[PDB]
């Protein structure tokens, strides 16, 4: 039943990466895997916790739109293992190699990244780091949420303004993920992150914060439907109570998706 692999089954290969508390490697087991490594001497009191947090989030996560945890490691360090999806992030597919997706494509990623959510949500699963980058394209087609070591039951660009200015204990919410949701609907409707046009880092954190800086959403492609563009305002309100949550994101994804291809 349990989920921990006896040490050495895993085959760690070549270093693709980084994510949150972990460097991540193309492993081997039982055919190709995922696996996020500390590579660290010994665990920190800090780095022990992160790790008990993310195996417990991930253990209760069982959906065809969330990355598939497969196990985890202790024995030689603390790794976890996730399945293996070829085709880079949707980060990787935008703004690294500039991949033109069709509308009734960029859509149904939209969809399947709102199904998962609603999942989460579901179990009173907050991610606190949805973005682009953790949302991961499994054979160009479907839709994998990954990366749960900020995840409770560094990037800017989708961080909500209630949570760019730390007031009070916990800015997280659910509707903090539902504007990190509206930040990855800009950026497949116009193919760009927001915000472009400004080079100073410090200066988008602190013009988001006050709420002087929204992103622009009249860059949207001209071809995106008006109902996408409704929702993607609803959901990057400033005030986070004027945010639709994910049962509501997902029937409205739904309805203008079936109104499409016509
Ligand atoms: C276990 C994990 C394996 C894992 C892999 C990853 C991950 C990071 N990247 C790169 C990073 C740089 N940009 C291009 C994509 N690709 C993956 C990945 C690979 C295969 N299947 C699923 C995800 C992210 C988070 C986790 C994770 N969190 N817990």
């Amino acid at each position: 039943d349990d989920w921990e692999i006896p040490d050495g089954q895993i085959t760690v290969g070549q270093r693709i990466g980084s994510g949150s508390f972990g460097t991540v490697y193309k492993g081997k087991w039982h055919g190709d895997v995922a696996v996020k490594m500390l590579n660290v001497t010994a665990p920190t009191p800090q780095q022990l916790q992160a790790f008990k947090n993310e195996v417990g989030v991930l253990r209760k996560t069982r959906h065809v739109n969330i990355l598939l945890f497969m196990g985890y490691s202790t024995k030689p360090q603390l790794a976890i293992v996730t399945q293996w999806c070829e085709g880079s992030s949707l980060y990787h597919h935008l703004h690294i190699i500039e991949t033109k997706f069709e509308m009734i494509k960029l859509i149904d990623i939209a969809r399947q990244t709102a199904q998962g959510m609603d999942y989460l949500h579901a179990k009173s699963i907050i991610h606190r780091d949805l973005k682009s980058n953790n949302i991961f394209l499994h054979e160009d087609l479907t839709v994998k949420i990954g990366d749960f070591g900020l995840a409770t039951v560094g990037s800017i660009l989708w961080m909500a303004p209630e949570v760019i200015r730390m007031q009070d204990k916990n800015p997280y919410s659910f509707q903090s993920d539902v504007y990190a949701f509206g930040i990855v609907l800009y950026e497949l409707m116009t193919g760009q992150l927001p915000y472009s046009n400004i080079n100073n880092r410090d200066q988008i954190i602190f013009m988001v914060g006050r709420g002087y800086l929204s992103p622009d959403l009249s860059k949207v492609r001209s071809n995106c439907p008006k109902a996408m563009k409704r929702l993607m305002a609803e959901c990057l309100k400033k005030k986070r109570d004027e945010r639709p949550l994910f049962p509501q994101i997902l029937a409205s994804i739904e309805l203008l998706a079936r109104s499409l291809p016509k």
